[PDB]
Order: structure tokens, then C-alpha cells, then sequence
């Protein structure tokens, strides 16, 4: 089984997997929406509490499958519990990851096609006073570019160039994937993330010089750390915040199992998952939360720039900000950069949510790893026509696969792993080896504390708020075809 070839790289890989679009398009949004600072006291204790303890139990749960050659969950579901149900439950491990690249590949493909287009100079040119003449000419640029109808009529027409950019960026993750885990995930990893860290903390230190009539970045920054202890009560912000966490850190999504799987069988897995979670959130926290709202915030104030944020998570990262950075000098070039740092946040996430499924042709049917990345290809390009052309589809994939999936598959894997595999066995199993060990009361945590946090969660979230989302249907549908198509895949490996 091919393994990680060094330590650096593992860590870089894994800080990859995490930090990605999230960190500076969702979590933005996320936290604008939620109160700024409200947003942050529910969200550092759910890293505590869920962010922290899921990560160890996922990267745990790969290395010991990785050990038996399996790194996607229907094969490791069964050996941590011996049942057909298990295997059954372990096939939306990999459903998961395969939604979620339907349409993030996608959106990682605005960012390539954005970054393009800035760099070579090929973006409006509004009238240089009005907040409504700056922001128009980007809002129809993002339009245009997706194809968003005038209306609400339910079919896009995106443009032939962010076609041909979708193709170029599949084809990026293609020449990426098919060199396998040391040689193409691990030597990109270690080039992408320092890039991704200089051009962050560029793009920090020029929004901090940003200052109008309006505000200043450090307005923007005390709104964020401003604390409002009267919105710990409501159950919304708690979901946001859990939720938030999930997505940053790749909890859920059967990515952090399939990239650990590939740790050897003795290799440090505490210290390890903690560096990880650690420099995603310092990339979350100062480096994304220091770049869109600031600069929101400098321009507009703090009314405006929470109104922005609600008017969806896409308009702060597609519209406004490269609107903001079009009343400074050079900012198109600023542009640019801010969307090259999307990219490849985009593309080392992207790369580990397509893994999963690469890994399970390789593993169970023994496909080679040119034709598991190539045939991954197809499925998940093919699959984009739907998010492409069929408006607010790309919505519903998100809901049931990248929100409500997340948790509902956290929660499974939590159950599985310290309920039916065993708490004792899953705590020795997760501290084996480990250059530090677990603190003793996540033992409680990870056996009490989180199951139950995670059950009222989906509780909550299923008495209140789904019954409202209940041409979505044609989304359900295909998605529903898809878990079917990996349930017969998986029934042909059990078979062979
Ligand atoms: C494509 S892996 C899941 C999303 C990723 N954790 C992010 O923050 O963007
Ligand atoms: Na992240
Ligand atoms: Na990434």
C-alpha cells in the first residue's frame, strides 16, 4: 500500500485537505451572518468539542484500516463492526465525498476562471462614487460567467470560457491525483500550502491599510472578536457553528479516513491530526476572517457589509470584494491573487475529497490508479452537467451531502468507532503510537459528550428546519442514483 513519504508532507497534505474554500468564502459568510463575534464563542467551543475529538477518531479510524488495505469506510465500517448494515451505513462515505466534488471542483473552477480573467486584465471597468455603479458591472461578471438568468427561470447557460476552465481545472486535479499519495497528493501539498500561506498573509497585510470615509479594517476586525453573549441561546447560531466546523475541517466527508489510511501502521496520528486541525484554524480564524470582512467592513461599514454577507455566501467572494479591490491601485492585480488563493485552497481540497473514491476502486475492485483517477474523472465531470446547468442545484447537494450529510455521517462513524467497535479499544487505538497522547477527559468527550452534542444537533435540525426545503427534485433523484450506483459497487467488491 502506497503511504506518506514524509512527515512534513502528511502534515501539509492534511492542513491541504482542511484549509480550502471555507476558510475564506464560507466562514466569512458564516460569521457575518451569525453575529461576527456571536459566531466565535459557539464556534471555539464546538472545535473543542466536536472539531478536535472527530479528527482524532477519523484520522484513527484510517490508519487502522489503512493497516488492512482498506481506506474508504464500507470496508473499515465492517471491520470495526462485523454486520451487512455496517457496510451499508460505510456507503456514504463515499457518497459524500462524491457530491461534495459535483459541484466544489466546479466552484474551484470559478476561482481558476476569475483568477485568469484578473490576471490578464479582462474585468469591467466601473465609473469612477456610486456603491450601486462599482458593484453592478461584478455582479453581472459572476452572472455571465455561471450563466444566473435575469429571472428565475431554472436553466443556466454558463459561458463557453468557464466550460473550457471547467475542463482545465479537472484536468489540474487529474495530472494531481493519478501521481499517487507521496509522489503527486504529498510534492503538491508541500509547493501549494507555503504559496497559500505567503499569498494570505499578503492579501491580510494589504487589506490592513485599507481605509475610507466608512471604516477601516480594524472595524472590521473588532466586529469579528466583538463577543455578544446574547446570541449563545439561540439554536441557529450553534448550528452554523457546528456545521462551520465540519466543513473546514473535513469532518464527515470520508476525507481525513482515506488520506490517514495511507499513515503507517505505527506512525504518529495525535500530534499529527492536532497540527493539522491547528493550522487549518489559524488559517481560518486570522487569515480568512482577515481578508473578505475587513475589507467589506472598510468600504461599506458594519450594516452594509452583514447585509452583503446575507445576500449568500458568493457575493462577498465573486462580487464584492473584487469590487472593493477595484477602487484601489493595482487592485485588479490584488484580485488576482485573491482568487489564485482561492484556487489552490480549492485544489488541495478538492484533491482529498475525490481520494475516497479513487481509493475504493483501488482497494476493493483492484483497479489500477490510473483508472481509478480516470474513471473518478469521468463520474464526478459527467455528474457537474447537473450542477452546471440546473440552477439551485448546486444548493441542494451542498444541503443533503455537504451539511446535513456531514453530521449524520460524523455522528455514524462516532457511534461505530467508541460505541460498537469499543471505547476502550478505539481510545488505545487512537493514542497507539502517538508522539503525545489524548487528554483524558476527551475520553468523555468523545464517548459522551460529543455523541450527545451531535444527536441534539441533528435533532434540532430535523424538527425545525428541514421540513421547510421539503426541479430540486431531479437533484434528489440523481443524487439518490448515485448512492444506489456505490451500493451495487460495493455489492461487486463484497462479490469478487
Ligand atoms: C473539499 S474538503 C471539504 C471543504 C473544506 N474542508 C473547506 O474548508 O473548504
Ligand atoms: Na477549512
Ligand atoms: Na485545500
Amino acid at each position: 500500500r502506497e503511504h506518506w513519504a514524509t512527515r512534513l508532507g502528511l502534515i501539509l497534505a492534511m492542513a491541504g485537505n482542511a484549509v480550502g474554500l471555507g476558510n475564506f468564502l464560507r466562514f466569512p459568510v458564516q460569521a457575518a451572518e451569525n453575529g461576527g463575534g456571536a459566531f466565535m464563542i459557539p464556534y471555539i467551543i464546538a472545535f473543542l468539542l466536536v472539531g478536535i475529538p472527530l479528527m482524532w477518531i477519523e484520522w484513527a479510524m484510517g490508519r487502522y484500516g489503512g493497516a488492512q488495505g482498506h481506506g474508504t469506510t464500507p470496508a473499515i465500517f465492517y471491520l470495526l463492526w462485523r454486520n451487512r448494515f455496517a457496510k451499508i451505513l460505510g456507503v456514504f462515505g463515499l457518497w459524500i465525498p462524491l457530491v461534495v466534488a459535483i459541484y466544489y471542483v466546479y466552484i474551484e473552477s470559478w476561482t481558476l476562471g476569475f483568477a485568469i480573467k484578473f490576471l490578464v486584465g479582462l474585468v469591467p471597468e466601473p465609473p469612477p462614487t456610486d456603491p450601486d455603479s462599482i458593484l453592478r458591472p461584478f455582479k453581472e461578471f459572476l452572472y455571465s460567467y455561471i450563466g444566473v438568468p435575469k429571472g428565475d427561470e431554472p436553466i443556466l447557460k454558463p459561458s463557453l470560457f468557464a466550460y473550457i476552465v471547467f475542463l482545465i481545472t479537472m484536468f489540474i486535479n487529474v495530472s494531481i491525483l493519478i501521481r499517487g499519495i507521496s509522489k503527486g497528493i504529498e510534492r503538491f501539498a508541500k509547493i501549494a500550502m507555503p504559496t497559500l500561506f505567503i499569498l494570505a498573509v499578503f492579501l491580510v497585510i494589504r487589506v490592513f491599510l485599507l481605509e475610507t470615509p466608512n471604516g477601516t479594517a480594524a472595524d472590521g476586525l473588532n466586529f469579528l472578536w466583538t463577543p455578544d453573549f446574547e446570541k449563545l441561546k439561540d439554536p441557529g447560531v450553534w448550528i452554523a457553528a457546528v456545521g462551520q466546523i465540519f466543513f473546514t475541517l473535513s469532518l464527515g466527508f470520508g476525507a481525513i479516513i482515506t488520506y490517514a489510511s495511507y499513515v503507517r501502521k505505527d506512525q504518529d496520528i495525535v500530534l499529527s491530526g492536532l497540527t493539522a486541525a491547528t493550522l487549518n484554524e489559524k488559517a481560518e480564524v486570522i487569515l480568512g476572517g482577515s481578508i473578505s470582512i475587513p475589507a467589506a467592513v472598510a468600504f461599506f461599514g458594519v450594516a452594509n457589509a452583514v447585509a452583503i454577507a446575507k445576500a449568500g455566501a458568493f457575493n462577498l467572494g465573486f462580487i464584492t470584494l473584487p469590487a472593493i479591490f477595484s477602487q484601489t491601485a493595482g487592485g485588479t492585480f490584488l484580485g488576482f491573487l485573491w482568487f489564485f488563493l482561492l484556487f489552490f485552497a480549492g485544489l488541495t481540497s478538492s484533491i482529498a475529497i475525490m481520494q475516497p473514491m479513487i481509493a475504493f476502486l483501488e482497494d476493493e475492485l483492484k483497479l489500477s490508479r490510473k483508472h481509478a483517477v480516470l474513471w473518478t474523472a469521468a463520474i464526478v465531470f459527467f455528474s457537474a452537467h447537473l450542477v452546471m446547468f440546473l440552477n439551485k442545484s448546486l444548493d441542494e447537494m451542498d444541503f443533503w451531502a455537504g451539511t446535513i450529510g456531514v453530521v449524520f455521517f460524523g455522528l455514524t462513524e462516532l457511534i461505530i468507532f467508541f460505541w460498537i467497535f469499543g471505547a476502550d479499544k478505539a481510545w488505545e487505538e487512537i493514542n497507539r503510537g502517538g508522539i503525545i497522547k489524548v487528554p483524558r477527559i476527551y475520553y468523555y468527550v468523545m464517548r459522551y459528550i460529543t455523541p450527545a452534542f451531535l444527536a441534539v444537533l441533528l435533532v434540532v435540525w430535523a424538527r425545525e428546519y428541514i421540513p421547510k426545503i421539503m426541479t430540486v427534485w431531479i437533484t434528489r433523484f440523481y443524487i439518490i442514483g448515485l448512492f444506489l450506483f456505490l451500493t451495487f459497487l460495493v455489492f461487486l467488491a463484497e462479490r469478487r
